[PDB]
């Protein structure tokens, strides 16, 4: 039987919560609240704002019915665990969305056809740009869709774990991405399955199959084991004899992979309180993974110990060695989100500065 | 349930044939006849006399038993299809064997484990062997690689699957299909049973890394990836150092370029074994063209029946990929041979190869005047 949309589509009470979606700092825990917390109903909520936002519907003549039969569906098969559950994914969602469609100080941009813009995009000063300008619709959308998508079906543990452990899908995916590959797998196995999810109806045979390329992309392109490979290879793009060049569609894609990569580590560069809620729920994963780890005889990997937490140095580390270079690189391209104050604030960069600045401290206490 | 290798593990009355192992242009379809087409034991009696010729089963304390019984359920799972069965299977496990253990003019073995064949004198000192500079475990995992290369295999290329949104196809997403399959596929059956665990006294670090070189030696056989492996291969034979034996890195390297030469070894050899090769190919596409045709699909390049340019597929695949991976593989100075007596080398690999490519020319020329 198909997961059919609830209710109404549409949601009516929720109007004044989804107006702040225009903000880095989104209150999604308070959105949770006034859904109910496994309503199963945030990811395909949000989702409808952000195409209808954008103009998507029109754009590419999905037909609504569908597209929230298929993201209701999708919400439902994120699974009931402190973290990788529809909340994140509607998390990531919103922030590939404000990435693409917030000003970014200085960015060139093709309109200000193909292209798509935000209504809560104000700005007509043309010191501001921003990435839905340069990059195609068609493109923008399977950043979105992928984001929605990414991390599907979760078990609450590690790539490593599965790897460890010989899980059915570390052997099905010969312990290669497994996690990434089977989200991807799984959310394009379930969209097949019911023609009740087919949203994508009005892309021609080459969208289609190009659409499904860059999503898949995208997916995969979480998988943390390939971090600095893409900090690599988009620093070497960015500092070579022209830089990013926006009519080449591999330039575009590594940018978009850059996108989501960000979104999906987003939560240290949130307001603490952001942070702290969304760390609270990772260590939580961590530490149901390292009471398996041990019943199985394994040794508790390193942060997963719960009767000797180390939450202070896990965020701290992971601030300095993955997101800090990922946000510097963004930053050193000029994609960053902000706002002219000559001078350039940039409230990512400074969320992420402060949150360091408050792990060190903690580190120095203990 | 679990498969069993059947009566007498050794089929006995063979001997003939399996002594002719030593040589290139090995009879494979004169030991189907031998043995019985479709008796389905073909690859596990060849891998019991390999494994043995290299002294393995001393090596890892591998339990025969277990061995035949993998090696039997895994040839079980290999279908009854023109070319990409069970057959086929031996066929690229007979070549990297041959390529690893068989005499390479002035290949120096690395300076400091290892396994020989007892086809290898090793009074041979303008001659090396790849088994020199390649440790047992090593080797190991490339033989057991050939012989799970192509598992189960649906008689369909990539492409199709792809496009026709084949359950694999989703599965994996569109990203080396098939073979991400014939690994996870054959992994799978050898965990299913203690009665195929004849990598029992390998440790668990070992294993891991077996498993690892296994997968790497599998995936490499995707055509797509055929240019990035020849462009890789030649960049660390022409820089500093070349190829060095004592780097893991480099030894998978070359390990990868073995397996893919041995899997489209066909060309190379005499032209009875290439044409019989090339007949089974050709049918498997034909059945892909007449599926295509059924779905509303077009047909691929070269799969149609009724218009078949059968030469121009075998002389362009030799030109554009068998030809380049030989060459860089000679280049590298890999390729078995002969010193000539009275500088020079005679490499029977790309002879063949070279009489194969100068034989389909000749029938291009015919079919167009
Ligand atoms: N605040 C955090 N502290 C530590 N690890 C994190 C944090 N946020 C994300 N990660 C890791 O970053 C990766 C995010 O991948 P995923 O959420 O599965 O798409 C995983 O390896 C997470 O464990
Ligand atoms: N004689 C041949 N002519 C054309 N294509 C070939 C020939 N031999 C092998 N191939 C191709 O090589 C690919 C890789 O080999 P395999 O992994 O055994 O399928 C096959 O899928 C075929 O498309
Ligand atoms: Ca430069
Ligand atoms: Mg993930
Ligand atoms: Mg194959
Ligand atoms: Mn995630
Ligand atoms: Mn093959």
């Amino acid at each position: 039987k198909p997961i059919l949309a609830p209710e109404p589509l549409v949601m009516d009470n929720l109007d004044s919560i989804m107006e702040q979606l225009n903000t880095w700092n989104f209150p999604i825990f308070d959105l949770v609240e006034n859904i109910g917390r496994k309503c199963g109903r945030i990811l395909s909520q949000v989702s409808y704002r952000l195409f209808e936002d954008m103009g998507l519907f029109e754009a590419f003549k999905i037909p609504i019915r569908e597209f929230m039969n298929y993201f209701h569906a999708l919400e439902i098969g994120y699974r009931d665990i402190p973290y990788h559950n529809r909340i994140h994914a509607t998390d990531v969602l919103h922030a590939v969305w404000y990435l693409t469609t917030q000003p970014i100080p200085g960015l060139s941009t093709v309109i200000g056809g193909s292209y798509v813009f935000s209504k809560t995009y104000n700005v007509t000063d043309d010191k501001y740009g921003c990435l839905s300008g340069n990059i195609p619709a068609l493109e923008l959308m399977a950043l979105y869709v992928a984001a929605a998508m990414h991390d599907y079906d979760h078990p609450g543990r590690t790539n490593a774990f599965l790897v460890a452990t010989s899980a059915p899908q570390a052997v099905l995916y010969n312990d290669r991405s497994v996690l990434e590959n089977h989200h991807a797998a799984a959310a394009w196995n379930l969209f097949m399955s019911r023609p009740e999810y087919n949203f994508l109806i009005n892309l021609d045979h080459v969208e289609f199959k190009h659409f499904r390329f860059l999503v898949i992309e995208a997916i995969l392109a979480t998988d943390l084991k390939k971090h600095f490979d893409f900090v690599a290879k988009f620093n070497g793009k960015v500092n070579d004899d022209v830089g990013i060049d926006w009519t080449n569609e591999n330039d575009r894609l590594l940018v978009c992979q850059m996108c989501i990569k960000l979104a999906d580590i987003n939560g240290p560069a949130k307001c603490k309180e952001l942070h702290l809620q969304w760390t609270d729920g990772i260590v939580n994963e961590f530490y149901e993974q390292g009471d398996e780890e041990a019943s199985l005889g394994l040794p508790i990997s390193p942060f997963m110990d719960r009767s000797a937490p180390q939450l202070a140095n896990l965020q701290e580390s992971f601030i300095s060695h993955i997101v800090g270079p990922l946000c510097n690189s963004y930053d050193s391209a000029g994609l960053m989100p902000g706002k002219w104050v000559r001078k350039i604030y940039c409230q990512i960069t400074q969320h992420l500065l402060q949150n360091h600045k408050m792990w060190k401290k903690v580190i120095e206490e203990e």
